[PDB]
């Protein structure tokens, strides 16, 4: 028009997650008269940078381990505003339906950022594919492997490249953020799935100096409404 409405920029991930954010934005307008503008991203390392730089007022795409790690490596100054959902990561495959009877020497693809790499290795261990040292935490790496019976080779790739990895490796642990973009769900296609209970619940994060504002708080509330939840269930099969 000739003048625009006052809006708040929320950063989210393209695809399934943006669809969920769309409903939240819908609920935010009806309940709080909060006009929201979704800003979709395709890479995990961008959202916090945008938030910190002032390009967006908040984002919804990460879990605490990831945020803490990124704040430590770049010094962003952010504060958690509220929890969203948990997306139990899963291992998928266009070749096998089970982990037992996985040929020896196979390649297994996993994300390469530190917190999701560690998460994947922990998950593999739960499958009995490998064993990690006793004191390893949430940041395990290949240097922490103390047992590898099937002689597996861990291929670390950028999270957004894991979908396409299914065509080159025996099995890939993919964030639902991307697995959904190729119509895969843990419940329907997962060879194995991470437990619901874990430290990976997603969050709505804002800057340290704006987290108190009702704009941030209200969006958080809208995202936790029954409506959005219902829409989310649908969106993820
Ligand atoms: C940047 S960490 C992102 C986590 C991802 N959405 C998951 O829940 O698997």
């Amino acid at each position: 028009g000739h003048m625009d409405t006052s809006k708040v920029k929320v950063g989210v991930m393209a695809g399934a997650e943006a669809q969920v954010a769309e409903v939240a934005a819908k609920v935010a307008k009806e309940k709080y008269g909060l006009d929201v503008e979704l800003v979709t991203f395709t890479d995990y390392v961008t959202p916090n940078a945008a938030l910190d730089d002032g390009s967006i007022d908040m984002n919804a795409f990460q879990h605490k381990p990831y945020l803490d790690r990124q704040v430590e490596d770049r010094d962003y100054k952010l504060t958690i505003a509220g929890n969203t959902f948990v997306y139990p990561i899963a291992g998928y495959s266009k070749q096998v339906k089970s982990v037992a009877a996985l040929a020896d020497g196979v390649r297994i693809a996993v994300p390469n950022d530190p917190t999701n790499l560690g998460r994947s290795l922990l998950l593999l261990e739960q499958q009995g594919l490998i064993k990690l040292r006793p004191e390893v935490g949430l940041l395990a790496t290949v240097r922490d492997i103390v047992e590898n019976p099937k002689n597996i080779t861990i291929m670390e790739l950028d999270a957004a490249q894991l979908p396409r990895s299914l065509d080159d490796v025996a099995l890939s642990i993919i964030n639902t953020t991307y697995a959904s973009s190729i119509n895969l769900t843990p419940e329907k296609d997962g060879v194995f799935v991470e437990d619901k209970e874990s430290p990976y619940v997603n969050l709505i994060v804002a800057r340290q100096d704006n987290v108190q504002n009702e704009n941030v708080q209200n969006f958080v509330k809208a995202y936790q409404t029954e409506e959005v939840y219902t829409a989310a269930k649908e969106i993820f099969k």
